[PDB]
């Protein structure tokens, strides 16, 4: 979607007299109409947030093995002891001190020596990854409810074509940005983004089969053997090494057990990601600033349209407490305005209600031109008309509900 | 090999005055030669080790692929969508709901509904294999240092047949066993296996060309799509798939990637085994207590050989401290025992040193035989001398070393 219509997660904000700017919250998957005293209704939302060249920061080891443990030992008097795999970097190397006499080979009692070595791999890693700001684009669509039909409405090329929609990037680096809106003047926007889509406080982790977006200090506090993205051998080998105390001429080193258990219990509450070379953000939020005191109408106004109209589609429900339907106009006199308008009783013309479509007109000089037009009818009873005199149609509609104020479940 | 003499992994333990057990760790691939006062030298080391019968635990899948892929779809107020492909048990199905109306071609706006199915397939897979501690043979050799040639000594049908060799078995439900010792009395034996040996602590995994000795935790907490080794339709095998967002009337489902890597270097310090449908068990070692109270001389005691004797084979260094020679004897006397010793001048003959080959004898009646005699000459120069007299032969030996202490390599 690039636009607001038949979406479920929507919004609807106004600009309401004098208001310079409206304040909004973009979510993945969410999209906002802002209607607004003599400007044409906007959608805007989020259509995409990607960031490539993600680069590595550290690798964790949650589960060691050790092999090949062996120690050299020295009788007293006999020089220190040194271990052979000392020279071995995977090999994780401890001097000690001994006891020593007759009875465990010595003839002289006293310290003897002992160096034991065992090679330390790793089973179980965790990689943590980083997206740099200049890598990081939000893209934000924006639609002006022109004139459009059915057909029309949900077609990019054609909303492009007519310069009634657009598509334009957010940076973390560049988080302003003014955006020419055709014939409407022009909107200047400036987001931050926060929680899932605040990049530089997360690090993406993979563990196993999957990808979390983690909080930066966790990551860096863990308290595991790490290997840097270059030069890879691991540091601080020790954690998951027991060396345990030693006999006279052998000690045992075992492996600890494995901190994956751990580490799932603290990915848990974690939001998962998919793709880690050119991730796709879907959580998180942009909190923006649509200014629009340069949005304006178009310059070229219209008059009304003269002939007949009919309905080509009647009145839906949105779900939204707005009504779509589609309008057919017989006349050739196009560019025209739409004489439209939501009434309370056949017998009494006075307009009530909104359009969300507003100022709707047909853009076309052919004829059988189509025309949709979303509107707000009040609550209870009402009317919408087209037309005046021996070329009105009209259409009855209900709504449910009351003034008194909506119940609302915010997430 | 079914005794101590020419392995080079081999170790010497002593029975000291009063002690009535010897602790000994028996390796696949090594020797223990135990000498101890008033007693015959024994030798003690694993024959082999096998499991047999081994039992599948379950099976993973590293590698998953999907196919046919489809999604059933329906406009609001037409009821439910069900995929058919819901029938059959190799796809994974998953229930959607979607937003709907004019534009994605549903005459009604609200909430249509989806049901894609994939079909999955397990391209890469590993098993697990258990074994039952019933099903465990720990086979380990005994050899009492008797009257033996260099023909005879290794040879085991010869050493079987004079009662100076045997094989028993140990296993994880019966681990203590009294092995009667010829003409010798008696020993008891009771081990406890370890790392690699002990059954109840691993599973054999097999992945590709190899199979593996892999710990049990880590192979059951695997988080990958399973089956049982009975009604196999892959378990869980969600993991390895992603559907992806859908679209009104489409959802695409992918693999994730092979998880070969990550197993690969699971099971790089692991202990590769070889053919398990009758597995070797060639890592671990046994923890074994001999207790020897009961073992003892022969009660049938000989006088020592009159006769002369001559160097069929000159002293030999076995690379372990010891020499080994062999004798020839001229008289008919027999059995009796050889007058052999070693000194530190012929012109004093106090014994010194020690026999490996305690109580060396002759066994035969008849002229010519060959005895085999291994010993522990002192450190520095020293005499092996045979009889007395004008029958004395002698051998000068030197041996390289000190009282000080040795250095060790244990591993």
């Amino acid at each position: 979607m690039f636009n607001c219509l038949g979406m479920s997660n929507r919004d609807f904000l106004e600009g309401v007299s004098g208001a310079t700017w409206v304040d909004v919250v973009l979510e993945g998957d969410s999209c906002i109409t802002i209607m607004a005293k003599d400007k044409p209704t906007i959608d805007i939302k989020m259509m995409e947030t990607e960031a490539t060249n993600l680069a590595e920061v550290r690798s964790y080891c949650y589960l060691a093995t050790v092999s090949d443990v062996s120690t050299v030992s020295n009788c007293p008097t006999t020089g220190e002891a040194h271990n052979p795999k000392r020279a071995e970097d995977t090999y994780v190397c401890k001097s000690g001190v001994t006891d020593r006499g007759w009875g465990n080979g010595c003839g002289l009692f006293g310290k003897g020596s002992i160096d034991t070595c065992a090679n330390f791999t790793c089973s179980l890693k965790a990689m943590g990854r980083m997206i740099q700001p200049e890598n990081v684009k939000y893209e934000v669509g924006i639609f002006i409810h022109g004139s459009t039909s059915s057909d029309t409405h949900g077609n990019y090329s054609s909303q492009l074509g007519a310069s009634q929609a657009g598509r334009f990037t957010i940076t973390p680096n560049s988080p302003a940005i003014t955006v020419k809106m055709g014939d409407y003047g022009e909107i200047s926007v400036e987001c931050e983004p926060r929680n899932g889509l605040n990049t530089e406080a997360y690090y993406i982790m993979s563990v196993g089969t999957k990808h979390f977006l983690v909080h930066r200090e966790w990551f860096n506090d863990l308290a595991l053997p790490w290997t840097s993205p270059a030069s890879s051998n691991w540091r601080n080998r020790e954690i998951l090494l027991e060396f345990e105390e030693p006999h006279a001429t052998k000690q045992s080193v075992v492996a600890l057990g494995s901190q994956e258990g751990a580490l799932h219990q603290a990915l848990a509450g974690a939001v998962p990601v998919s793709f880690s070379g050119s991730v796709k953000l879907t959580s998180g939020h942009l909190k923006c600033r649509v200014k629009m005191e340069k949005l304006t109408l178009k310059g070229t106004t219209y008059g009304m349209c003269t002939e007949k109209f009919s309905f080509a589609k009647n009145p839906a429900d949105t779900g939204h407490g707005t009504v779509v339907l589609e309008l057919q106009y017989t006349g050739s006199d196009g560019p025209c305005k739409i004489p439209i308008s939501i009434v309370a009783s056949l017998s009494d013309l006075t307009p009530i209600g909104r359009m969300v479509t507003a100022n709707p007109y047909v853009a076309s000089s052919e004829a059988n031109a189509k025309v949709l037009v979303e509107m707000e009818p009040p609550f209870g009873d009402s009317y919408i008309v087209v037309g005046r005199g021996d070329k009105q149609i009209n259409h009855h509609w209900h709504k449910a509900g009351s003034s008194i104020g909506k119940a609302h479940h915010h997430h």
